[PDB]
C-alpha cells in the first residue's frame, strides 16, 4: 500500500502514495500485465463531482471551509435538477492542468501548470470552432516560440449532441492508397483522408498535404475547413554535413496538436479538447520517419549514405537513424521553432518526477510510452522505475466518431 | 478467456489463451501496472499438487497423458513426498522442466533456441570442489572454441534450506571492480561488492579493468570457498572497430559466454538454487549496457572524444552517434574472431517469429516489453511494435536473494 520505486542508475529510491487514490482501472491483474498493451445517470455524477471539488478546494487551501461547502450543495441541487452541471472557470482551469499533470504517457509534464487554457464552453456550430481552433493555433504556433495550450468546447449532454474534432490532430498530412498498389503520404491518415474526400475535400494528391479540419458541433454532421496556410508553420528538413539531405524533399510541421481525446473533469465529459504542446525530436524523426508503416525513409537515406545494407550486423539502419534524427533537431533550431532533443526532455521528466514525488506523493508515468524510441538505456528515463495507475481528471481516448456518428 | 495482442506495424493479431494456465502472481493490480519494476522449506501439503501439476504437462507433453506410466509415477511421487517429504526429479523430467523454464522466461529474447538446451545433470554433487569441476566442463563446452552452445548445469535440489547449493557469482564469467580511495572505480563496477566479498575470502586481486573474477562456491550449506576458472577455458575478444583505428587503443575487451548463476530453477515444487545457466551474448548487452551505462563501464565521453563529435549541446546527439560506433565495434570484433553473437535487429525479428509460432503451437508466448525491446533503437526493431502479455509460468527461473545476506557462516 505504500510503493518504492527505485532508479538503478542512482540508487535513489522514491515512495509512491499517490497511487492510492487511483480511481480508473489499468488493464492488468495479478495474473497479467498488459502494461504493453496500446488500449487495454445523476447517481454516477454525484460523487464524481465531489471527488474533483474536494481535491480543488483542498488545493487552494480552502477544504471543509463554507465556501467548499455551499458549492457542493450547488452542484448537487444542480445534478438533481438538470442532470448536469458547470464549471466555474477556476475549476474548468485546475481540472485541465491536471488532466495533463496525470498524463502517464507524457513525458513533458514538467510544464504542466502554465498550460494556457481557452474556454470555447460558448461555442455552438462548426465555423465557430474553426475560429476557435485556428486562434489556437496562431496563439500556440507563436512564430516559432512554441506555447502550451488547450481549447475546451461544449462538454458532452445526451452524447446525441457531441463536439468532435474528427482529425486526431489539427495539423497531420494526407495519405492515399495508390493505383501503383503503395502508398502516397502519410500511411497513418489514410482513411480519415477518405472520410475527408467523402465528404467534399479537393485533394491534391502530394506527399505533404495538410488535411483539412472536419468538425462536428451539437452532435451536428462534420463540415471541412481549410487551416489559414499561412497558420500552419512547417519546417523543411536539412542536415548540417549531408548537403544531399534537402533533395529527400522532406518536412514537418511545427505543432503537434492532438485533438481526438476526451477530457473528463468531475464526471463531466469534453469531447472536443484539442491541445498542443511541442515535439521532442524522436517523435518525427524515429516514429514519422521510419516506422515501417510511416513514411519509411530508412532505406532511401541509407543508400544516400552509401552504407553497406548488406547484412544487419553492419548497423546501417541504426546509423541512417541518428543522423535523420541529428537532421530534424538541426532544421527546427535553425529556423527558431521550439523542439526538444530526447536527453533534454528525459533528463527534465526525471526532475518532474522528483518534484511529484516530493510535493505530491508520487507521479503516474507509463515506462513503455516515456522511454524514448532510440537510445533507450542512454536517456535516465531507461533506469527509472515507475508506477502507472490513472488519476482523475484525466485525458481518455474515444472511439473514432465515424463509426459513431449517426448521419 | 481469449486474450488479444495486436502488432501494429502489421496488423498481425494473436490470440492467448496459455494465460489461463498461469499460477504465480505479477505485482500488477487492476489499479496499479508494475511492469517496469524491477523486482516486484516447503509443506508436503503444498508439494504434491505442484508435482502433479507439472507431472500431468510432462505426461501431456510426450502423449502418455492418464497412461499407466503416468498413473504409476504420480503414485511414486505421492509416495515419496509423504515418507521422504520431498522428490527426486527422473533424468527426463529434469531435461523437459529446464528446457521449460527457458521457454517461460519472459525477459528473454532468446528462446526461438528453448528446445536445444544441453543439460547437466550434477544432482550427484556433493562438495564445492565437485561443483568447480562440473562447471569448467559446462563452460569448455559451452564455449566449444567460440561456436557457442546453450547449456544448463544443475546441482542438488533444496531440502531443509540449510543445506542449499549456490553459485556466489551473479555470472561464470564477470570482470573485478575496486571502488578507490578517490572514489573512482576501477573494472566493473556492478561487481563491487561481490569483488570485496572475494578479496575478504583470500582471492589475491591483480586489480585491474579486466580481471576475471574467482567462482566462490556453496556446497551443501557450507561456507563456500574460491576457485580461479582456468584462463585458458575463458573465451574473450579484444574489441576494435573496422573503420576506427583508434578504437583499439581504448584497450576494450569482453567475453564470449554470458552465464546467469544466481537464479533459481522452480520445478515440479522443487528448487535449485544453483543451476547456471549460459547462450550467448546480444551485441547491446555489451555495447549498449555493459560499456556505456553510466553505472558500468561508461565510455560514452571517452569514445566521442576520439571521434570529435561536438560535445556541448546534447542536442548534435554525439551520444547516439558514439553509441552506434560502439555497437558496431562489438559486433565485428566478435565476428571477426568467429565468436557467436547476434545483432539486436536479427535477435528481435527471430523472438517475432518464435512468438507467433508460439501463439500457434501453445496458445501463447509470455514476453516481457520492457526487457525484450533493446535498449538502442527500439522502434526500428519488430519487438518496440508488438503487443505482449506478461505472466508467470512454471517450470522458472526466479530471483533469489544474494547469498551473502542470507547464509550462516560456519567459519
Ligand atoms: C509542452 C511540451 C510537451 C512535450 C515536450 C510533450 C511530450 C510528449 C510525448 C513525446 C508524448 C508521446 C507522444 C507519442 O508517442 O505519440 C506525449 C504524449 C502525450 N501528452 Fe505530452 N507533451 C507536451 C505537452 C502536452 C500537453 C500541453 C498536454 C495536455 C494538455 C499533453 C498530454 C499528453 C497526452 C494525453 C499524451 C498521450 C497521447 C496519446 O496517448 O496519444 N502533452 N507527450
Ligand atoms: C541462446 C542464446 C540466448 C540469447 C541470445 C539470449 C538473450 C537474452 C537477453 C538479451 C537477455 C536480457 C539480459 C539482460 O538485460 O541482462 C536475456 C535474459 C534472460 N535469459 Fe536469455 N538468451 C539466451 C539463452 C538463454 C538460456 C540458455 C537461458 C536459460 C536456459 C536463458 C534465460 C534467460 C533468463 C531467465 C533471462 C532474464 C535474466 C534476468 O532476469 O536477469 N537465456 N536473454
Ligand atoms: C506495442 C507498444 O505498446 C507500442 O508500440 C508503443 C510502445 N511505446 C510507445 N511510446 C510512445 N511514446 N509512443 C508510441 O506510439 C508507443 N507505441
Ligand atoms: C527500471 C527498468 O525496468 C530497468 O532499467 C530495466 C529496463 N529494461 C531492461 N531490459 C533489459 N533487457 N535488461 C535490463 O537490465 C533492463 N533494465
Ligand atoms: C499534444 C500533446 S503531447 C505533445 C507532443 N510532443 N507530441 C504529441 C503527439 C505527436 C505525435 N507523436 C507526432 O509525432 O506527430
Ligand atoms: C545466460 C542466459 S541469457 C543469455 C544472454 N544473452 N544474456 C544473459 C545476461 C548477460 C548480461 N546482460 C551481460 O551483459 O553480461
Ligand atoms: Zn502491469
Amino acid at each position: 500500500r505504500f510503493l518504492k520505486v527505485k532508479n538503478w542508475e542512482t540508487d535513489v529510491v522514491l515512495t509512491d502514495t499517490l497511487h492510492l487514490k487511483s480511481t480508473l482501472e489499468t488493464g492488468c491483474t495479478e495474473h497479467i500485465c498488459m502494461g504493453s498493451i496500446m488500449l487495454p445517470t445523476k447517481d454516477q455524477l454525484f460523487p464524481l463531482a465531489k471527488e474533483f471539488l474536494d481535491q480543488y478546494y483542498s488545493s487552494i487551501k480552502r477544504f471543509g471551509s463554507k465556501a467548499h461547502m455551499d458549492r457542493l450543495e450547488e452542484v448537487n441541487k444542480e445534478i438533481e435538477s438538470t442532470s448536469t452541471y458547470q464549471l466555474k472557470d477556476t475549476e474548468l482551469i485546475y481540472g485541465a492542468k491536471h488532466a495533463w499533470r496525470n498524463a502517464s504517457r507524457c513525458v513533458g509534464r514538467i510544464q504542466w501548470s502554465k498550460l494556457q487554457v481557452f474556454d470555447a464552453r460558448d461555442c455552438t456550430t462548426a465555423h465557430g470552432m474553426f475560429n476557435y481552433i485556428c486562434n489556437h493555433v496562431k496563439y500556440a504556433t507563436n512564430k516559432g516560440n512554441l506555447r502550451s495550450a488547450i481549447t475546451i468546447f461544449p462538454q458532452r449532454t445526451d452524447g446525441k449532441h457531441d463536439f468532435r474534432v474528427w482529425n486526431s490532430q489539427l495539423i497531420r498530412y494526407a495519405g492515399y492508397k495508390q493505383p501503383d498498389g503503395s502508398t502516397l503520404g502519410d500511411p497513418a491518415n489514410v482513411q480519415f483522408t477518405e472520410i475527408c474526400i467523402q465528404q467534399g475535400w479537393k485533394a491534391p494528391r502530394g506527399r505533404f498535404d495538410v488535411l483539412p479540419l472536419l468538425l462536428q458541433a451539437n452532435g451536428n454532421d462534420p463540415e471541412l475547413f481549410q487551416i489559414p496556410p499561412e497558420l500552419v508553420l512547417e519546417v523543411p528538413i536539412r542536415h548540417p554535413k549531408f548537403d544531399w539531405f534537402k533533395d529527400l524533399g522532406l518536412k514537418w510541421y511545427g505543432l503537434p496538436a492532438v485533438s481526438n481525446m476526451l477530457l473528463e473533469i468531475g464526471g463531466l465529459e469534453f469531447s472536443a479538447c484539442p491541445f498542443s504542446g511541442w515535439y521532442m525530436g524522436t517523435e518525427i524523426g524515429v516514429r514519422d520517419y521510419c516506422d515501417n508503416s510511416r513514411y519509411n525513409i530508412l532505406e532511401e537515406v541509407a543508400k544516400k549514405m552509401d552504407l553497406d545494407m548488406r547484412k544487419t550486423s553492419s548497423l546501417w539502419k541504426d546509423q541512417a537513424l541518428v543522423e535523420i534524427n541529428i537532421a530534424v533537431l538541426y532544421s527546427f533550431q535553425s529556423d527558431k521553432v521550439t523542439i526538444v532533443d530526447h536527453h533534454s526532455a528525459t533528463e527534465s521528466f526525471i526532475k518532474h518526477m522528483e518534484n511529484e514525488y516530493r510535493c505530491r506523493g508520487g507521479c503516474p508515468a507509463d515506462w513503455v510510452w516515456i522511454v524514448p524510441p532510440m537510445s533507450g538505456s542512454i536517456t535516465p528515463v531507461f533506469h527509472q522505475e515507475m508506477l502507472n495507475y490513472r488519476l482523475t481528471p484525466s485525458f481518455e481516448y474515444q472511439p473514432d466518431p465515424w463509426n459513431t456518428h449517426v448521419w
